[PDB]
């Protein structure tokens, strides 16, 4: 099926996901200087108090930590979302060198890794409901260079070791996704989709400013899982983004001068 190779890569996946070549597709390339300041922007709230982490898992394309999302026990809301939203899960896309690996850009500058809160408008029940909506999700992507290594991501790198291959899951309570957060929450916001099949224009994006430090060791632990199952190839799960897409009608805002 679709995946970052030569032969099921982006640039095949309109095939399948015709949305792939649509108005309003993702990752893009943030210009700094084009951006502009949005003074009607309520302030950002993240309410992760409650957050309740159930399981983390290899899905063949990146790993992803599942939420509890029954409840509000972990919301995004203010900026430019109108509601509430819950958090779902969260994953990473990561490069095969430090100088790549985010999906978004920052006047054409790539990151080692980028990592994605999903969440889901509640106006609308569930997640299934939610995808078939313009404004169903938010996803708030946070850039990760490397250096200095991150306390709380080092939970998250223990258990690698655990979802090797594509399907493996373990048991991942008690994680607090406030861990991950850098000190600023200024971002740029725009409307955008899925960065992965099927593409679905859904998101409105808040990528924040300020990348978190992640240490050589973390990363790398990233670049040791497996695309494949067991039993199959060993395929590194290594680049696993999806390049900058044309801007088309789209103007990005930002939350601070
Ligand atoms: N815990 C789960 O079981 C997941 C949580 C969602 C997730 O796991 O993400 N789950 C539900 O609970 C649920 C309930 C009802 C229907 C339903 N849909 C089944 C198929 O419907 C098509 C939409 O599915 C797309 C899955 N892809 C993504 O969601 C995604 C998010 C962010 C990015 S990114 N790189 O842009 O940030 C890229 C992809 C689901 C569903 O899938
Ligand atoms: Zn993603």
């Amino acid at each position: 099926h679709w995946g970052y190779g030569k032969h099921n890569g982006p640039e095949h996946w309109h095939k399948d996901f015709p949305i792939a070549k649509g108005e309003r597709q993702s990752p893009v390339d943030i210009d700094t200087h084009t951006a502009k300041y949005d003074p009607s922007l309520k302030p950002l709230s993240v309410s992760y108090d409650q957050a309740t982490s159930l399981r983390i898992l290899n899905n063949g394309h990146a790993f992803n930590v599942e939420f509890d999302d029954s409840q509000d026990k972990a919301v995004l809301k203010g900026g430019p979302l109108d509601g509430t939203y819950r958090l779902i899960q969260f994953h990473f896309h990561w490069g095969s060198l430090d100088g790549q690996g985010s999906e978004h850009t920052v006047d054409k500058k790539k990151y080692a890794a980028e990592l994605h809160l999903v969440h889901w408008n509640t106006k609308y029940g569930d997640f299934g409901k939610a995808v078939q909506q313009p404004d169903g999700l938010a996803v708030l992507g946070i850039f990760l260079k490397v250096g200095s290594a991150k306390p709380g991501l080092q939970k998250v790198v223990d258990v690698l070791d655990s979802i090797k291959t594509k399907g493996k899951s373990a048991d991942f309570t008690n994680f607090d996704p406030r861990g991950l957060l850098p000190e600023s929450l200024d971002y740029w916001t725009y409307p955008g989709s899925l960065t992965t099949p099927p593409l679905l224009e859904c998101v409105t994006w808040i990528v924040l400013k300020e990348p978190i430090s992640v240490s050589s060791e973390q990363v790398l632990k990233f670049r040791k899982l497996n695309f494949n199952g067991e039993g199959e190839p060993e395929e590194l799960m290594v680049d696993n983004w999806r390049p900058a897409q044309p801007l088309k009608n789209r103007q990005i805002k930002a939350s601070f001068k």
